[PDB]
DNA sequence: TTTTTTTT
């Protein structure tokens, strides 16, 4: 009897599998008895527990064939083709709310019954993030809607600091919650070409701790990439589109990317001076350091690096209306959550904790 | 029954489409219930809902298909074979005047029903064109007329200036009108090979801010570009064929394109300035940027960027009798809307107000 | 009912076709009712025209077919094995007359009853390129042989002199003439060896403007050229075989073709200059700049860089002895159509309006 | 109504063609009627003429075939087999002897009753090569048992100095007698690594003006020749096997054949100077180019370079013990073809002539 | 009837052919009856006549097939499947035992029924071997024994002393016996990184020699050698797996193979002589140089190169005990064949010719 | 499988 091809699309798109490898070797799994499957009963991950049941009648005739990888291709090319269709049609606003939709996916499980995650504990998070900066959750809105307006020149953010003073932190969690990439230039100028290269389709780019020339005499060691910038202010500007190539394969014409900088206290030229939109200055403040000392949990869960303690931050902090309206429904429900989950008293207790240098739990 | 690969052939056909993986995932949309589709309701996008009715029952059985990319990779084929038929066989006119057909039809979507875009404000941008040189639609005219003709040895046209005097602004407005690419010459000079490959069958190109070197008190970076292009007079002059390369692709052999060169003031081995028909000076002024600066919503749109806008500019300024005569009709019409939506006075008023540096608009 | 492959061929064969991509566009176009066919009606392109009808039954089917680009390839390779048998069965004397018929065949279209061209302004040509050397249409005749006989290490004529002399015309005019290649050496010495494989079956080669070194002392900038042509000395002496790529092909092996050298003077090592035969020095003469200036037609339409105006000019001076005795009976019909289309005084009036620098005509 | 793919495979093996598109195009002639073959009547081919009545019904099954190529492919891969078998298994000496019964029927065509050359002229170029050197028809004898020899490190001739000393011109005609290889040296030495591949079962090498160092007292210009001689140093002593690249095929291994290297005289080190045999540099011999100037018909011929003008020669010098013996028949055979043309007196004749340096004949 | 792809993959594995082209061309003679076959007839070679009969009817069917060359690249994969299992499971001694078979299998060829070779070639070939050193047969074997045990550290031997001396014409020789590779190191080892990963799959490696550093001043030309390996603290000692690159590839990487280096009488510094277990000069001392001056037929066949010369210096010298143990019984069989053609005495009569200069064959 | 890349 034949294998339904449309089956493993459909398992294809839901995961959204876009490895062949990884598609193949997750439907064999299925071909073993559902009803006893051990995978299934320790509820181990969502990609298998929710799918053996309903693929393993077409995961037992699937294991027999022999076209197996050719049913796996085409597969793969439906969520290929999914996603450049996507691409060259969605607003920007419809992709956040895309991207929104997964982290919102994700946090259900995270939190869930099953779920590992503390939700203290990833609200001990957002209170030491909030600390970072002033105005914190008002400063990742504006950074928000600026991607998302994507108006030329007022493309790019700068951060501004010396090392050991969280712009990384930030950047990562920000580069999380908006699926970019990071990039480097402060290679020889001929090398950037494949550089450049890692910007294809991203939504937005980070490049990373750029060196300037001088500033030694502060020890700051000397290299490149301001010059490099400099020179390309196209990329920056954004006004026009650009070529953009990958290893074997051919240039792509596009908008370059908007995205954010990172730098020690190099001096910068007033061309690159006029090109950013919001200068940020990071500081060493020694409070949140034996904070740190204190609630180590924070960094070997990860927790201030993630996007998902971003999203909760939003969460937390902003007006439902400021969502896109069509997600609006799953915030009211996550408001909800956390309203009965913390007093706005015990939450603010961490935040003076934090303030003490303190650990941030009592 | 079987899927017609007519039928894709037709839907690839018509909407001009030459990515498998585009075409896959569009045709993908129509398998399901016609009468129910959003996108359609929403109204979302023409090469969408114009066709899904049609498609729709070929489109489900090709849902089923064991065979879907060949299928697609045949109808690929036909759109990209019919463009090297028509580089064969057509006139520079035609071509042209196909061009501007495509361009006046965006516009009637842009401008229609769907009242997606504001014709005030896209006039708005000729009032500050028309001010960035003398005599500016005439200067479009003498380029259209040079490209069409194509003599020989007088090819190529020369921007300079100092940055931020409009130069790359021009050039992609003319870029967009005419079809074409950028092409950057600054490279280590093996990797032209695969640059110039871009060439191939284009109707226009332009070579961005060609680096020169020396005499740095002019407080320009040197680069490769000037001498490099000295070494490739051949493509400049047009006069024979050359051979052109893509990755993977044995060599395809035509006459260059003609096209436009961009750079700062460096000093031009005369053995190249011979070869520049003519050379335009650009200069920074002050009412531009101060206008510009109260007229955001110009960058905010990308209009003066934009070739439709000066499409819309040689539509005022010149006669009907100008045009390829198959498009006039539609010309006649456009100039009807325009006239009935402007007075000269309007225009006489925007192009004062550029002039005083005041918002366009008042 | 079935599409014939053999019909295809027929086609291919016909048109003496070569990109499948071309050839599949073409044939396609076939498929509408010719009865009714615009470009028939406007008998546009011959390629067309001659041909639609009888293969209209066949392109209807062929429309359907799901192996296209199959049926495509095999005709595309029949033409391409005609080609090799030629290239090792005719002698030199017969591959340069069937030339001259296909360039008498678009001679009797260019002049036809649909007489696009003007034999008038096509003989304003001529004038102008026998005026541009001593004797010139006994040099072609003398370059004609020698590119016939391909004697060994007497195989290449020097083009040199200063800039806009007009050597690349009269090598255009050759290449076009014999239908040879262009080849560039200007290059990196890797990639040479992808280069260099266009030569596989032609008939003559050119290449363009061998940069020396040194040079910029008189101005000119130096380069690979000279420095890459001092190995190649057994490719310019065609006595022993030399083997040649393709991307994604194994070698071919052959005699490399007879040819040209062009460049602006530059110093010439002497074991180099002992492999060309034969010296021609050109120099600017205000009178044709002026007359040019005047008669731009001739750049326009390209006439005087065509082999079409070196073919006519052996026709008015040569004796139909000197011409292969095949072609000799439409050698006399020419001879005579072009004697009783202009007296001698005509042609001689040219000749002094040419050389008193005014517009060629009165 | 099936084509006999073993009657396709007959012919490839008797032409023993080994080209894919040559025996493709050389079959589809065969489709038309032999009785009309103008080639056939004409007697314009044997690789025709031969065969066309033979594989006329066969050839008008395969021109209606859609396997074409396929056919083909198989059938040349029988004729590269054949050739890989005799490789490995047949003795040097036996392999001359198959070579010589190649030529020899040659010659029976050249000189037959078709009679398209005439021993006259190749026997004057006998003669100006006999003259060339002393003793010629000996060295020759020398150098054959050589290469049947072949002991490592001992399997290299060389000749140096001037240009137009002729050594290209004893060089071309010793490879087309044996039918050896060619290749060059000067290229990169990681292109070497694949040009080499061609070596794959070939009987003897040469390599052309490879480009040594030093030499500027000559003026020579200096290059990579050298440095890839002094690598390749295993290849050149054949005292064991190395690996031969190609493309979309495995690489293989085996010893490497013999030959002949030729340079102007630059430096190359003494660790290749000292390895060589019976070296050469010989110079010129001004009364030939006179003789030459007026016996002009050698060059355009090619007389001295044809391999078949040295087996002349050796048949007109040796014993007729000096050879195999099936081949003593033949040997014989034309020995009393040279005696019935020739007295001595007129090869006399000749050497007068040549030595005096009026043309060969008076 | 159908071709058996068993049969064809039987003889694949008969006669260990592991070429796609040889196998097909070797398999397609036998569609000629074995019963007049002449090759068999003739009993040329062993390939063929062993196994025509039985393969006969298989190979007519075989002739007539379309398919044939799918066939054949089955069966070399089966052979190249049977190799690849065997470099994975034995042990180099088995691996080794295996290859004496071989090599005893040839000297069986050799001094076979034809009597091809006769021993007292070889026994001179032997003679001449032994000269070097005392006993160096056992000094072989020792070494063939750190080849074998790959002890960590005791894995190297140095070959110093002058050109000529045989040093890598012995070393070579053992390649026959056991594989393996030369290789050479007197670049900077910044480029010899690129160049150590031939080392990697080596039974056994060989290395070339070692210049000093700047060692022209030392009279032996200059080349970066000793300081490279002076700081290789690992990778001749070789007890945990190295790291290493052929250029443009991949680092595959494991345990670094023993080996051979030689250095012509340059200095070594400490690090570089704790590479080896020994060092020992090598010259081409005055009557050994005299011998072969005088004695010719040991390099003519290429005796002192061969493997099967030092097999048969082991068979002379070492006894059975230490020879691989099954094979033993062949030891005796060859000690035999030794002892019944010469005394000791004769071949110290050799020994002595050797010894002082004169002819060996006496 | 090459090609492109990588090296350069
Ligand atoms: N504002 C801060 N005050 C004190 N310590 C900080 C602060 N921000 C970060 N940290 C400490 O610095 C460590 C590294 O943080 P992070 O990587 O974001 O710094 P950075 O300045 O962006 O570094 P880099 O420039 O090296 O990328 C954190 O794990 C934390 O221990
Ligand atoms: N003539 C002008 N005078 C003043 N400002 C100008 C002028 N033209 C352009 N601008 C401003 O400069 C910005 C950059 O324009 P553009 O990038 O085309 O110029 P450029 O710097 O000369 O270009 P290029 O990249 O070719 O060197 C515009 O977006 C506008 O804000
Ligand atoms: N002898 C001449 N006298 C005056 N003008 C000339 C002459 N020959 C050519 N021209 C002008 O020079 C233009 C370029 O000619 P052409 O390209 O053949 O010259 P070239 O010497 O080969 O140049 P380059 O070195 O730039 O390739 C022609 O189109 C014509 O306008
Ligand atoms: N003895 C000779 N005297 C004069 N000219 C000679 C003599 N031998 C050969 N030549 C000339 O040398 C010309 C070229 O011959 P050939 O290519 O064999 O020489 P070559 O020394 O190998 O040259 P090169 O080093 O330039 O390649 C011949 O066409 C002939 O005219
Ligand atoms: N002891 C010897 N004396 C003289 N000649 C010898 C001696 N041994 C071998 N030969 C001959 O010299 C040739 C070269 O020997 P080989 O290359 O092996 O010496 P080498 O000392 O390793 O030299 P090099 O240091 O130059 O590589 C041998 O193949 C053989 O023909």
């Amino acid at each position: 009897k034949q294998v339904s091809w449309k089956l493993v699309t459909e398992y294809a798109m839901e995961t959204k599998c876009d490895d062949v490898l990884l598609l193949l070797g997750m439907y064999l799994e299925f071909q073993y008895s559902f009803e006893m499957c051990l995978k299934c009963i320790k509820k181990e991950q969502p990609s298998h527990y929710k799918y053996h049941e309903k693929h393993y009648a077409n995961a037992a005739i699937f294991a027999d064939s022999k076209n197996q990888k050719t049913i796996c291709q085409q597969a793969v090319d439906t969520v290929l083709a999914k996603k450049r269709v996507d691409s060259l049609q969605l607003t920007r606003e419809q992709m956040l709310t895309n991207r929104f939709n997964d982290l919102l996916d994700r946090m259900d499980i995270m939190f869930g019954s099953t779920g590992s995650a503390d939700i203290e504990e990833w609200m001990a998070g957002v209170a030491w993030l909030h600390c970072l900066l002033p105005k914190m959750d008002s400063v990742v809105y504006d950074f928000l809607k600026c991607m998302v307006y994507n108006i030329p020149k007022k493309r790019y953010w700068l951060f501004k600091g010396p090392i050991d003073s969280g712009k990384t932190t930030l950047a990562a969690a920000l580069l999380e919650l908006c699926g970019g990439k990071a990039l480097n230039v402060n290679l020889p100028l001929d090398r950037l070409n494949f550089e450049l290269g890692v910007a294809i389709d991203q939504f937005l780019v980070v490049f990373e701790d750029v060196k300037g020339t001088g500033g030694e005499s502060r020890d700051l060691p000397s290299g490149q990439g301001i010059n490099n910038l400099d020179n390309l202010r196209d990329y920056l500007d954004g006004s026009v589109k650009v070529n953009l190539e990958k290893k074997h394969l051919n240039k792509r014409t596009q908008i370059f990317p908007p995205g954010i900088v990172t730098m020690n206290e190099y001096s910068v030229p007033k061309t690159l001076q006029a090109r950013f939109v919001k200068q940020i200055d990071f500081r060493p403040k020694d409070y949140l350091k034996h904070c740190l000392e204190r609630s180590e949990f924070l960094l070997e869960k990860r927790i201030i690096q993630s996007g998902i303690a971003l999203l909760l931050m939003l969460i937390w902090y902003r007006p439902v209306a400021e969502f896109a309206q069509s997600i609006q429904s799953r915030i009211v429900e996550w408001k909800e959550r956390l309203d009965k989950e913390f007093s706005l008293s015990v939450y603010q207790k961490m935040k003076f904790n934090v303030a003490m240098g303190i650990g941030v739990l009592d």
